[PDB]
């Protein structure tokens, strides 16, 4: 019932701002497209936010990312959002599913995180690696401030742009896109010893059923085989893996969101076809258009609410929320609304603020969507 | 009256740029400038939508464009159309003639196609080629699919940006400018035997009408002699020409418009001079200004109204309407809405639609404006 | 209580870019980020309108603008803005006086005039003009027209730009920020001789006091001395000196203001080291915050009011409020809004306009705010 895309093609920057354009102009309702900064190049680094109300944050509502083309050359990405974009607009209204997402979420995507990488690579490459580096020649997703170890490459426009972004708004969950391979690498990326071997984050359990939650849906993948003639050594049961146990990852973009931000996100690898020839497109996207949508979801699950100041009865700003055994702390926005995410079962959260006295309520958390908690707290 | 415009020189793209944002700022209610790409130097291609509700497209409510500078040598369109983007500014409001158009109709304007031939262009040039091409040194009005030849010239990026545009929006009337004579040219372009020989559209009488309508207002085009001493081969009865019979040319914007869109698209030529002095810019103004204005008018004639799903009592998108012996349908726009440019004569129109059973009603077209026609379809 | 800056760094374009769309994203609400042209080398001249009514002109709400950077070298103002419009966005709605600030007054900000020049310049500069001039190597701030000598440096695209911004919007109070020495100089800034002699301007008196308003507040500045041991020949008494009799300017920005618009701009010189290391920015916020602010409110200060159509009951457009003694008239905007900036004293203003009948009202003007005096005129 729902359409399906059409434009399947390899778009160089000139056509993806003229499509972006063009959904920016024929659904004016529903989108609002902008600039993040520029690429070294002087390219822009747009983003498509997608909601029924384009251009504000409105309370309680989750605020989702989508992010592809870190590495020029890892092409599948880039024309995904493209597809998606597309898909995302074009059944807004006719279709249920795409309605409620776009009503209850605020999505934003980014199909080109390294534009004038791209521009430098060429079509069919399959492991290569020309274009995937900026301008300038440093790897975007080594750009970022490790907790570990200590990032040495300048900082990269790019990067720059992109983290400043993700302080802009309330994200709350992501998912950078890749190519080389096939699974969804979750945190953490790296270790204390730089070296191939499981690194545990607080949130490890939640992680895992994200990158699950996609893996799951895009069939190949969760087959464990990305490419079994191409690195043949590549296992990853049920297509998800942690960052750091596959390869020790510093700098990366993934884990500088958890460690900086509120925002959860998950780094995919789509194919070990980094730039596949523009026919096998159309395959690329029926094979991860349920799991990227089953994704965006995601974002839904696990439990949120409102820390509301009991003299005014109104949002708190920069509240903390902390759970049960989580180290993970996360913050609210300016309606003093968060958004948590966790995995079914019963926590114990406490609203902390400061001149304010914390509140803990046990919360239970199941295997559907999410649970709504306020938090009223009273001053000192 | 109404207020004449006064910045009357030739505006490079520094300045073009300035001046547009001039008037998108001081009057923010009636107008909404944006880019629909960016010319191979990186110039944007600006566009000053005109309307008192900027941004949006009503349902009934005719969208119009006009376009200048393709060839970049020929200036004076893109200057007139810098004028008219003031002459309406500065009267909305004040004057009845262009309050009343701004509110009826959503217009929709690109003083240049073609900025970075202009820079390469010489001021006095009178029949030269120097900055006609594009950067890559291509025709423009060359560039697109013809339906007879079959273009060979890659397509350009001020190309695919502006067919893209074309797409974006329901234009019904739009007419893009010339310079290196003095006429208004008319479908089609060429033929199958690519020679100077009459080729006839379906709609050849209401171009016919639609040509006239503005050589009339345009003193010496409507007599018929566009510069007797340059160029003495060229007469045009009434200032008005098919363009094949002209002479052959495959792979214009002209053509293109009607053939995959619904808007019905004329070329005019401003001028034996294309790029004449600073100087003479005012003398180009007065003689145009009528003329200007009677075409834009022009988009209201004919028919128009909304195809009705009889169930939900609302409008169907994308139905087509279908008359008496004219071989040129024409589609409806999201609120249902169409717009059908006829002459005045008796016609019998039928609205078809997918999955809905067609209504054919009567309807008469006369000397005057537009009829209101409304078709309520059943479903099967 | 009011929360202050901590981004305290020197931005370069592509920071300042990302800094600003930050805001711009963050507050919606309260700001609008747009550009104005481009530089030479095409870098955007971004303004940030901070307005509780971001976008639009307001009837009787005044129109101001900061400018800085026009000297590239000259980098004390380009942050200072920023840290400004930081401040403003962060405080408005917590802090009282922001709020109050925010909601009363349509503020501009361009923190870079120059950014070609800035990029080319050398941090630790102290007297030094490498980046100074801009890409083409004019002084963009004798690169206005003047009133006694005549400019013959062509116009720059950053000149241009920018005048066409003077005319745009109803700017009333103005300031453009330097380097190179401690004083808040006023207009006007050039003579008949060309000389370095005191050059009256009919507002000689406001002036005054408008400059006093920012000095008295920035401690050093009002102290009369900018840096004894490098250029021990300057002693500004209270930190404001008439323009031309430090030294004669022709062509500059500031008595451009006066002269061609209802704008009154003066010229602030935050210290003679032009290009401070980083470290001591965080200083020059310190000493100028309170400076900056005070400054903008005398924007409300001496009279304004409307001129009513007696007919209508509607405000004229571009009427004249002429005062006593004083010979610089002012003009009225679209809702015959007008605002002239007065010191304590009695005068006696006259709304003149064409196709009416003058009115003379005696107005008086105190210590304090400002007065509100409507004219209601009669037609002929
Ligand atoms: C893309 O950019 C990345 C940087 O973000 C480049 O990776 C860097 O490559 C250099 C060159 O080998 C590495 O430095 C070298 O390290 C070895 C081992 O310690 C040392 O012996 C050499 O003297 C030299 O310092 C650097 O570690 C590495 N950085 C990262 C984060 O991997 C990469 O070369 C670029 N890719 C291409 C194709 O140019
Ligand atoms: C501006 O760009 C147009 C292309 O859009 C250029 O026109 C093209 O000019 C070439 C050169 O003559 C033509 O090709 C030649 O055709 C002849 C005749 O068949 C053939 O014998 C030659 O070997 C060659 O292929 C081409 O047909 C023509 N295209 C069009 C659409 O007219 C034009 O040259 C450019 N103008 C300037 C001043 O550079
Ligand atoms: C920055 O740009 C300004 C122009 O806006 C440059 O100033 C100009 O410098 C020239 C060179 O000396 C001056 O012209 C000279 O004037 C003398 C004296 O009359 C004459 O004898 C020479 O033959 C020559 O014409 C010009 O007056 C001056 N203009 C202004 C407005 O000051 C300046 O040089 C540039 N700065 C740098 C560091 O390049
Ligand atoms: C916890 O705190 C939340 C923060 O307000 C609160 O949200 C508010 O919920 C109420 C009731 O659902 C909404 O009520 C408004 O809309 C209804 C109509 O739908 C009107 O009848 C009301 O007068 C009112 O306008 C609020 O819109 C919504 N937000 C605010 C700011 O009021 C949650 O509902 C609270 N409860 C729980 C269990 O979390
Ligand atoms: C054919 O179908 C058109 C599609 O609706 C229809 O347009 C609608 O016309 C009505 C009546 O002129 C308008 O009525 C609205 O505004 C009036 C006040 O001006 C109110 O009293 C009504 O309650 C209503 O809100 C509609 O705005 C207009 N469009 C829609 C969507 O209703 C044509 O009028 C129809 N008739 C013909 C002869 O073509
Ligand atoms: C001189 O002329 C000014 C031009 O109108 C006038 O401004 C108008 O002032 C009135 C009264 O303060 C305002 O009244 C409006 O708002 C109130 C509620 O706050 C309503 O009760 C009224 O019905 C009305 O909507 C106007 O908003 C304001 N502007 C306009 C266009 O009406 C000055 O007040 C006049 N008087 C003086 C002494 O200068
Ligand atoms: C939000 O909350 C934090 C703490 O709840 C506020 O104070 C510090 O913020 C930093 C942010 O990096 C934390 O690392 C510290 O733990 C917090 N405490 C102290 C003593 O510094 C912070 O000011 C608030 N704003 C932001 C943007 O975090
Ligand atoms: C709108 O209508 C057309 C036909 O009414 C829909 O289907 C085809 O659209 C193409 C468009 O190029 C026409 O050439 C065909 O004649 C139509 N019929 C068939 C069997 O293909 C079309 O899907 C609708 N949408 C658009 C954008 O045209
Ligand atoms: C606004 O008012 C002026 C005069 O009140 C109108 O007419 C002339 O405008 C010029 C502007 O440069 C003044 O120098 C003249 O003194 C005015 N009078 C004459 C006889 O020219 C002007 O048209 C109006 N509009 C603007 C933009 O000024
Ligand atoms: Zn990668
Ligand atoms: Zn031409
Ligand atoms: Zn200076």
């Amino acid at each position: 019932q729902a359409v399906q895309p059409v434009d399947f093609r390899h778009h160089h920057f000139s056509d993806m701002e003229i499509f972006l354009r063009r959904y920016a102009n024929e659904y004016p309702s529903i989108t609002r497209l902008y600039s993040v900064g520029k690429s070294v190049e002087l390219r822009e680094l747009y983003v498509m936010e997608i909601s029924d109300n384009p251009g504000i944050h409105e309370a309680g509502e989750p605020e989702f990312k989508y992010i592809g083309n870190m590495h020029g050359n890892e092409v599948v990405g880039r024309e995904l959002l493209l597809n998606l974009i597309e898909y995302l607009c074009k059944n807004f209204g006719t279709d249920p599913e795409v309605t409620d997402l776009v009503q209850s979420t605020r999505i934003h995507i980014m199909p080109s995180m390294n534009p004038d990488g791209y521009e430098k690579s060429q079509e069919g490459d399959r492991g290569g690696t020309v274009g995937r580096n900026n301008s300038n020649n440093y790897d975007l997703n080594r750009n970022f401030p490790d907790q570990f170890f200590q990032v040495t490459d300048p900082p990269q426009p790019e990067t720059l742009a992109v983290m400043s972004w993700l302080k802009t708004y309330p994200f709350v969950l992501s998912a950078n896109l890749h190519g080389g391979s096939l699974v969804v690498n979750y945190p953490f990326d790296d270790d204390e010893q730089g070296i191939a071997i499981y690194s545990k984050s607080p949130d490890d359990a939640v992680f895992q059923q994200l990158a699950l939650s996609y893996s799951k849906e895009n069939k190949k993948m969760y087959q464990g085989s990305p490419c079994k003639d191409l690195y043949p050594t590549e296992y990853f049961p049920h297509g998800i893996t942690n960052g750091a146990q596959w390869y020790n990852v510093p700098g990366g973009m993934q884990d500088w969101n958890y460690l900086n931000t509120n925002c959860f996100e998950v780094t995919i690898e789509l194919g070990c076809v980094k730039y596949p020839k523009a026919e096998e497109l159309p395959k690329y996207w029926e094979q991860n258009r349920r799991s990227l949508l089953q994704f965006i979801k995601q974002v839904h699950r696990g439990i949120w609410g409102f820390v509301l100041d009991a003299t005014d009865g109104r949002g708190i700003l920069n509240a903390t929320i902390s759970v049960a055994d989580i180290n993970h702390p996360v913050t609210t926005y300016k309606d003093g609304d968060y958004w948590r995410l966790l995995v079914q079962g019963t926590y114990k959260v406490t609203a902390s603020a400061r001149g304010y006295d914390p509140v803990t309520k046990t919360v239970e958390v199941d295997s559907k969507g999410g649970v709504q908690v306020n938090f009223t707290l009273s001053r000192t």
